[PDB]
């Protein structure tokens, strides 16, 4: 999948970094936008640089350039209600 965006990522890196989100914007060439629940992963909308890329095999259709409402849509298009809110680290809240 990572030959178009499109698809969701994964934050990797040592100490606390797992959080999963949705791709969709591609911004001066190596920048691309990305989102979650806030309420539960934490991450809401930021922007992240390819150097740090965790693709997953997923669907391919953005908009480009969703705004926000409309990006909170394209989640469930992502199924996040119950198929994610994984919580990647098991230490994450209150540890």
């Amino acid at each position: 999948p990572a030959i178009e965006v499109g698809r969701i990522c994964v934050k990797v890196k040592g100490r606390e970094a797992g959080s999963k989100c949705v791709i969709v914007d591609i911004i001066d060439d190596n920048f691309v936008l990305v989102t979650g629940p806030k309420d539960i992963t934490g991450v809401k909308r930021r922007r992240v640089n390819i150097l740090h890329l965790e693709p997953t095999d997923k669907k391919i259709d953005i908009q480009k350039g969703a705004s926000d409402e409309e990006v909170k849509k394209k989640l469930e298009e992502s199924n996040l209600t119950e198929y994610m809110k994984e919580k990647i680290k098991i230490r994450m809240p209150t540890l």
